[PDB]
């Protein structure tokens, strides 16, 4: 049905999308490629990251285009997603991940410059919003515009659905102990109206607000308003990992937990478990969206009163990435 | 007032010397002991990557250190039974180099000649403390103390507060804290902890820390009510302490804000902010513990509750003010 | 009868730090406005909370359109272009320039435009009367309207550069400094204008970066105009820098006869410090020198008549530059 | 000789082994000492904090690693002269500790049983190899070798390509160079190394090194002629080489550029870019340096010039290609 690819926002998310895509030799095929910048440059950072090394195929470029494994990408400057020819080169899906296009509304202009569907690559208010593994059947034929969450959502879902399925979550709060990402600063100074991400990420532990669990509703109905968190940005370059305290509506041991999250993750492609340990440079380039990880789980019990704590790990640039795609995989199909 | 000698002149011991020259104390340092050189030592001293240049003089000869113009025996004994404390009349020893954290093990320098012991660490269960939440348990019959872990300290006021105020009934900590001496620079053997083997400065490592589950030590009403641990990250100093709890009563965030701002007035201990700060803003502090009313969360859905709670600590020189604090009391008495 | 009231533009890492030391020293400057693009609230937030240098030492609450520091009021202003700054209302005559937008005498005249007397800039800034404190501040005159300090490697530099020099003669060389990294570069890898090697994650990884400071030095040291090139490899460390020269000296020398001249030159010298002790960059943070020369470092690769000579200075590129730069503003406003 | 062990098991250490595995050597390593269990070893190979998860299987007993099906057996000795080495017959030992950087001190893995030793580090005045600039001068007899230091391996090919294009007649290194185990996480003793007392990942450093003093082993029209040293900073791995030269002859930058590109064409230890690459882009490299043309520099005054190159290398994965380059000639002689 769908094969052809328009990235609008070539960045760390971007980049790796093609990345991830060549290396399951997919059959969609990006096409143009939209961001802010002269193909030089593209491709300089196509080529050398600083998060996953050196690109796997030749990467090459023109005055409008890169040149990816032999094949020519149209690559475009604009600024407004209307002006993107998407038409010219026949990209039917945009995977949407500048930052600057998270509603419904914002994403219409590809589909007014003539792309068929959007995948947004973060949280985009009231829409459907995928977890690969969670909710994918949720999705139809005539979805245009749909979300994949943030990174932390891709990673608090699958473990707040087994624990859901299993033992039902009451209530429960979350904190990722997150990777800066591009949203921080360098040096102290004003990064527009959040004072914390005006601080230099790389040297500081810094509060920062998420809505990975305040909108898990999206994903899971039923945790709708159960769920606050936050996040903790610490100095490491990629690698998370989330932590959620929940009252469940059963008694449980650690073992019966971490069984349960053995179950959920056997044959699962997007939720992976271990039982090592594991530290956050060993997530880095993890191909699920989420590791749960039986080493961390803790059962305070004090009487009636029980605190349930789980712990995933998550590599928030290419983890989640392989989750984009999945649903991209199947989003394509319909 | 008494002369004090000190066991391990590292992060935490070198900050003892600071902080006690820093509050013009009538303690006096009179040795020291460690496993090196005077010349090391006090190169160590001089320049301080957290703290910066230490702000007196510092001088080597053979045997001693020269602060300020007074001098500060050097000892290189490994065993602390060896540690010659009485040739320069060390009363008080603050044992500061992880090798001693037990009654047993610290009773070695009271053979040696010392008074008493305070341990800069947990060291069992001996009496453990926290200043300004349970320093009034002290008295002129103790010889060995320990003041618990920064943790502890930055953990102990905030439930304290909570306890005091709701009640709390059980919670959990997860401590986001800055590495320290016992982690590894390169990916290699680090004892028997696998993941204290790994490259601190480039990683998250989950790190068990026994501040939740032995505060009974420190406040008796939450034996057996808290557990938790730690994601050891890449700051040098610097560390913050969330808690999850179901309190007993029904509250909104402003009301437990209130509470804790009530428990740091006049608290030289514990101090409040609702300022939008970051962990390189708690260094230096002279605090143990800052609770942060930003970060203040409450969860609640029909008639469940979580409350998170939130506050800040210089694991290096914001607990050293409490062990100071601690100190002062204890050569009193 | 001095002037005495300044504004600062662009109140960033730089800009913030010149209230700091100005307060810090008691200047009888007062700064009386500043100007960037932002409001108060987050003004009065980056000044009182740093991550390098901790907690402003002195009360800072803030205004719609003021910050109070110190219980003194300073007006603040959101104009992106200089020329449109309202200097005059509160009687700002010499402007600090930290923004990085205004380094030339072209763009920095905006100031004047806008009412100011006279403009230093916190950067190089082409051609343009430059100067080092304690290298070429005589050269500072009563008709100088626009002045650069040039870049925190060229008061590093230059004072070392100017030592052996004088004692010896240097007749070609080439600089490396070993620099923290500076809001220019980037946090996570992603385009940085034109600059392919700016647009890398700057806190992991070790970044060739393009300097002036040894190309434009004939500005501060005539004598050596054209004889010195280099560059920067930037690295993560938050702020605490060093400066690497190796140059062919007029003179056979020792590493002891070089010690001794960079010593006396750093004798009564507020501006350029000496060590011998094994120092580490953070050790420099919060220097008061614009440039810490350390004999430990010093090498002589001699064979037959041809020499070599490693000479090495720390500098903490934030705070020991402003001391230099304020230096030099208080020079400048009794001019 | 095709049976190798490995004495200290550490950063360079694992690497041996992985990178034997990922060439398809014919090298077998069959026993592996260092100071700590199985449990810890597979551990640490298992999980690389640099290079990712082991591209192989990993289990353990009580004594032995089992890697890709195949048991290596692990010994816990610290002095070299008691590791049991003919059990497994070892025959060429990969000196990976630094404890036995010297002829005198590596003899003892003879006077144990093995038949040649590979120091991993630079060892006095023995047979030194950079693999493909001076490898030919490996001898049959030779029993004690040394692969120098990454630095060294990143130096001497672009010391050789200059020599034999233009003449070095004098000329002074700086590595920036990725902070290694040899340093501190936080400020503490560190023997008489003052400057590795300091917290390596916060702080450049600067750092005695003999890449230069040395060179006269690999390239002896060298000897005596070129000085240097390093500054350790806060990257985990990946580390840069400058060379400021006097040469015999008056050059531009192309002319440089074109004679190093020629060096390195065909060259499988010693690399080219011309891309404006930055630390992290070398980790991984199969090179033992990689000459980047965008930095090379002439600096010219009247007759005067002084040319200033520059080559990257990855200190750890880089390094090792050359050493095992090196291990597998060895072997064979
Ligand atoms: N980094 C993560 O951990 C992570 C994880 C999950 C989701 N996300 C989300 O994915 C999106 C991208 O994040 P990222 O980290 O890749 O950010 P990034 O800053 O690395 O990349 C954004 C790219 O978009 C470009 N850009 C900005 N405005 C643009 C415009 N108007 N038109 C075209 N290009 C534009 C920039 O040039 C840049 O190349 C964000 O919405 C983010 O929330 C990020
Ligand atoms: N964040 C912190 O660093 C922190 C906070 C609170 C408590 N503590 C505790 O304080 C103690 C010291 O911590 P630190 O961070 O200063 O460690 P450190 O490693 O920096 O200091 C230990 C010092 O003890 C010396 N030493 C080791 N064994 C010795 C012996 N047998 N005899 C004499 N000297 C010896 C070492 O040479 C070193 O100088 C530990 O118990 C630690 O748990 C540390
Ligand atoms: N950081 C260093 O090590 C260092 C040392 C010496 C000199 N310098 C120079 O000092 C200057 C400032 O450097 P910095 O590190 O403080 O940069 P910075 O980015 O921290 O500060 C720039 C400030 O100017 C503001 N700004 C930007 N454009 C503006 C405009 N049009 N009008 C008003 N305000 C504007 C920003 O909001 C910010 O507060 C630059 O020229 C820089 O090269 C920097
Ligand atoms: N890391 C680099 O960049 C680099 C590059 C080139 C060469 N080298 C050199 O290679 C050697 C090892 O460096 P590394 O970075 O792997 O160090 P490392 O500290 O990571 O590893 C040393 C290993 O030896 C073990 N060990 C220590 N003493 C021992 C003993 N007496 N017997 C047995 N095992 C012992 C340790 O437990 C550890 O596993 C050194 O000589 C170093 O100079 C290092
Ligand atoms: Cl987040
Ligand atoms: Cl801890
Ligand atoms: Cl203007
Ligand atoms: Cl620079
Ligand atoms: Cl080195």
């Amino acid at each position: 049905s769908m094969s052809k690819v328009g990235i609008n926002g070539f960045g760390r998310i971007g980049r790796l999308v093609l990345r991830r895509l060549l290396e399951v030799k997919s059959n969609i095929d990006v096409v143009a490629i939209n961001d802010l910048t002269s193909p030089k440059i593209l491709a300089y950072l196509l080529k050398h990251d600083s998060n996953y090394g050196p690109f796997p195929w030749s990467v090459d470029f023109t005055e409008d285009s890169l040149i990816v494994d032999g094949k020519s990408i149209a690559v475009y400057a604009e600024k407004e997603a209307k002006n993107i020819p998407w038409k010219a080169k026949g990209a039917e899906i945009i995977v949407e991940c500048t930052g600057f296009y998270t509603s419904a509304e914002k994403s219409q202009a590809h589909l007014d410059a003539g792309a068929k569907k959007v995948l947004i690559s973060a949280p985009a208010g009231e829409m459907k919003t995928i977890v690969y593994n969670v909710n994918d059947d949720t999705l139809d034929g005539n979805d245009t515009i749909v979300s994949v969450a943030s990174s932390t959502t891709n990673c608090l879902a699958p473990m707040a659905k087994a624990l859901h399925d299993s033992f039902g979550i009451e209530v429960g709060t979350m904190t990722t102990i997150h990777a800066y990402t591009g949203t921080q600063s360098l040096v102290d100074g004003p990064r527009g109206k959040d004072l914390r991400a005006s601080r230099a990420a790389a040297e500081n532990i810094i509060p920062h607000t998420t809505g990975a669990a305040k909108a898990i509703g999206l994903v899971i109905p039923e945790l709708s308003g159960k769920l606050k968190g936050h996040a903790q940005r610490v100095p490491v370059k990629t690698g998370s990992v989330t932590e959620l305290v929940s009252i469940l509506g059963k008694k449980v041991t650690a073992e019966e937990v971490n069984n349960a999250l053995k179950q959920a993750t056997t044959n699962n492609e997007s939720f992976g478990y271990t039982d090592e340990e594991i530290v956050s440079s060993d997530i880095i380039g993890s191909h699920f969206g989420s590791v749960f990880d039986a080493t961390q789980t803790e059962i305070t019990a004090v009487g009636d009163l029980q605190l349930v704590k789980t712990v995933a790990w998550y590599d928030n640039e290419y983890g989640f990435v392989t989750q984009l795609i999945r649903t991209l995989e199947k989003f394509a199909k319909l």
